[PDB]
């Protein structure tokens, strides 16, 4: 995992991405095909997204998509079998069990999943994934963005009692996410493989460059996905 | 009014309602049974609901349901025998044909008193069966509680569309969303649930970083109690 066959070249004022340089970003789309929620590939069945998304097993997992508004690619639409939403909003992370396996390509693959004791630190430059707005507006094409890791106790100097120690801010960088980017990735490089460290989940009314952004904290929730997979 | 037989336990991002908790939300339904607005019980006789649901005596009062995609529920579908505007405020009310029947599921919301403070950090309640998502319909009533906004904070998101008449509530994870229109923004004051706003609009991709807004029912009430007494 981690790995992508094609590689990244380094969301309001991010950069358009490589096509294809995030193998592990899908997009969640309704059963009209409106994107409302990014995610994240974790292996061939399964996909990691925000709970708040809402997902239920009458919307669709989208894999390859570049340009959301061409129809020449080579994409993949997957069913979802199993909806499987964190019980702990609270913790922003549900798993979508996929009911015929993904196949890995250039195009799609998996990102990595951190161990729990995984130390990403305050100041790391990650990289964050999407077609959330561009301009507080919803691109096409896929975006990118670098942004560093903030510590909870410098996250509270915006977001105050809210930021929860199994959430994790980026950015306050002069980029941001916004809205449709949730339950995408942010990846941060750990032994030269992209890891999963958060997952979109909220930050600013208007995607204010200045605010950091809020994530679920990923390693604080990969035991309870974990537990997941062994029990499906 | 104001107490619910069936307690509650405590629009996207909500949650689903303990069946019957909030006895005097009402669906709006269509001549085909169709839901597109919501509604309040205030009496046996009378609902208050949203003017921009265009409703009509062709349109059905539904009282006692929790779940649409249920039918086991013993729900009363009332006639709507005249609908008062307010002349010049989002506001309806509905006089029915019959009375409805009062019961565990069926009752009404308290009103306000037009002097009635009810400060802006308030933790309220409003109910629908609105679109949980931006079909993403819930056959089964939803609930979320959300702050009210002083109408200063609320302009920094809707600036001079912003009325005394209005009251917004929500920026908060949650908000009502298309079909919540003309039900209730209830907030529980000694002890008992009272109609504070009317779900009225709001961002239109239902953002719950956007405070929705709701008709200011302490401005309206007057010409609520006074169309009962005359009518
Ligand atoms: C999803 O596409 C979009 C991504 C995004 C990221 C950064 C900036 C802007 C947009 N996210 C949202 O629209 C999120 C959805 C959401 C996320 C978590 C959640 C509910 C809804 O549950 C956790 C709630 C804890 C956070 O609670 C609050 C409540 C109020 C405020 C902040 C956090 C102040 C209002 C505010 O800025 C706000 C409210 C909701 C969101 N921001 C938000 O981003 N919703
Ligand atoms: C009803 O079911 C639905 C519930 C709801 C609540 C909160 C958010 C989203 C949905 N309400 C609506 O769809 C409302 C109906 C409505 C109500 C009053 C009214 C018009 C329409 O007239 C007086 C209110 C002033 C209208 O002001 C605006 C506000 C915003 C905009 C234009 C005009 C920008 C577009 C927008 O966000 C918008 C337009 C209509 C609605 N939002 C809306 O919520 N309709």
């Amino acid at each position: 995992c981690g790995v992508p066959a094609i590689q990244p070249v380094l969301i309001v004022n991010g950069e358009e991405a490589v096509p294809g340089s995030w193998p592990w970003q899908v997009s969640l789309q309704d059963k009209t095909g409106f994107h409302f929620c990014g995610g994240s590939l974790i292996n061939e069945n399964w996909v990691v997204t925000a709970a708040h998304c809402g997902v239920t097993t009458s919307d669709v997992v989208v894999a390859g998509e570049f340009d959301q508004g061409s129809s020449s690619e080579k994409i993949q639409k997957l069913k979802i079998a199993k909806v499987f939403k964190n019980s702990k909003i609270n913790n922003d992370i549900t798993l979508l069990k996929l009911s015929t396996a993904a196949s890995f390509s250039q195009t799609v693959s998996a990102v990595c999943l951190p161990s729990a004791s995984d130390d990403f630190a305050a100041g790391t430059t990650c990289v964050t994934t999407g077609w959330g707005l561009t301009r507080y507006n919803t691109p096409d094409r896929l975006q990118q963005a670098s942004l560093p890791l903030l510590s909870n106790t410098n996250c509270k100097k915006y977001w105050g009692t809210k930021i929860k120690d199994a959430m994790i801010c980026a950015g306050a960088s002069g980029v941001s996410s916004c809205m449709g980017d949730s339950g995408g990735p942010l990846v941060c490089k750990k032994n030269g493989a992209w890891t999963l460290v958060g997952i979109v989940s909220w930050g600013s009314s208007t995607c204010s460059t200045s605010t950091p952004g809020v994530y679920a904290r990923v390693t604080a929730l990969v035991n309870w996905v974990q537990q997941t997979l062994a029990a499906n």
